[PDB]
Order: C-alpha cells, then structure tokens, then sequence
RNA sequence: CGUGAGCCCGGGUCGAACGGCCUCUAGUGCAGAUCUUGGUGGUAGUAGCAAAUACUUCAAUGAGAACUUGAAGGACCGAAG
C-alpha cells in the first residue's frame, strides 16, 4: 500500500498556541489571532510566539497524508468501505466512533478482503 | 490531519438519542464592559472573641461538665436597684 510519493516534509510539527493561554485558565489553548493595539506578538518581537500564516502550507502532493502514505477517509458502514475498492493505494479506512462492536467486525473482515488499510483496527 | 478556526480516532465514565452532505433560517462564536447571576480562593487557622470588680471546693446527673443541679465558702446590684 501507499503506492509512492515525494518525502512528507512538514515545515512545523509544534501547532499554534493562543497568546497567554498558559497564563490564565479562561483563555484556550486554541489560536486566536492577537488583535491589541500594543501586542506584542502581533507585531512580531522578537522572541515571542508566531503567528500561522500561508508559507507554513504542507506540500499539495502529501498535504493530507499519514505518515504511511494514504489520506483518511471516514467508513461506518460495510457498504462506505466499499467505495475505497479501487483507490486502497491512496486512502485508508477510518471506522469512526459509534459503531458497535459488531458491525466494527464486519468492517475490518470487509476491508481485509479488498486489501483497504483501516487505521483503527 | 489542517498554516489556522477546527476535524477525526484510541482508552475511561454514561444510559437514549444523534450525525454527514446540498439548500433555507437565526435570539449563531467572548478575556475584559468598577459587565450580570451562581460558585470558589489567597489573605488565614489570621484579625479577633479584652466595658458592666469574681469566682472556688465537694457530690449527683451524664459518653462527655468553667458556664447543669444541690450544699458550703467568697462577692456584686445597694431601694432614681
Ligand atoms: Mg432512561
Ligand atoms: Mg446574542
Ligand atoms: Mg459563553
Ligand atoms: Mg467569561
Ligand atoms: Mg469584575
Ligand atoms: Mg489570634
Ligand atoms: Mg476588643
Ligand atoms: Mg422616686
């Protein structure tokens, strides 16, 4: 599986992480962009926390690949599994959550049989 | 996984509903407003519990007695009490 591509280079493994979200509980851990009128960040001092930006894009032929090689797709069902028949070189199986233990073994018995990877076997 | 808002999965709890996609709709996104309501901290076992002179012994009750009771002693209000 994962027929072939270009090494997935990634230019940065960290994340974005709000402007003193580690110094107050109220704020989250989730990006928002500084927009104070004296903010620091947002004037990009040196030595403070970047700001995402274009330029930190992934490359458009590994932009949504797993580190194995395929790009995720969402299965629930023995019948959405299917349609990855023709492409189990570049997607990969994904059971998402509420499936029940059985139909889950169905899944992974169908997938095995169109050789489709499944990422949460 | 995505530059990002976010999305997805595994593990634990739980017990009755829920989601994707295309359009339509809105009381639709919070860190602040000496914002509103509710809850919780440090301070902190901290400030303090110091006016009106004052209590002590024995016994009983009782799981437990300085401020319950009886007896004894010592005191105060001192009749515009
Ligand atoms: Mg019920
Ligand atoms: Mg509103
Ligand atoms: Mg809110
Ligand atoms: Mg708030
Ligand atoms: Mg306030
Ligand atoms: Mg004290
Ligand atoms: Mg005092
Ligand atoms: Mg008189």
């Amino acid at each position: 599986a994962a027929k072939k591509h270009v090494p997935i280079v990634k230019k940065r493994s960290k994340g974005f992480m709000r402007h003193q979200s580690d110094r107050f509980m109220r704020v989250d851990s989730a990006w928002r962009k500084p927009k104070g009128i004296d903010n620091r960040v947002r004037r990009r001092f040196r030595g403070t926390l970047a700001m995402p930006s274009i330029g930190y894009g992934s490359n458009k032929k590994t932009r949504h690949m797993m580190p194995s090689g395929h790009k995720a797709f969402l299965v629930s069902n023995v019948k959405d599994v299917e349609l990855l028949l023709m492409h189990n070189k570049t997607y990969a199986a994904e059971i998402a959550h509420n499936v029940s233990s059985r139909k889950r073994i169905e899944i992974i018995a169908r997938a095995k049989q169109l050789s489709v990877k499944v990422t949460n076997a």
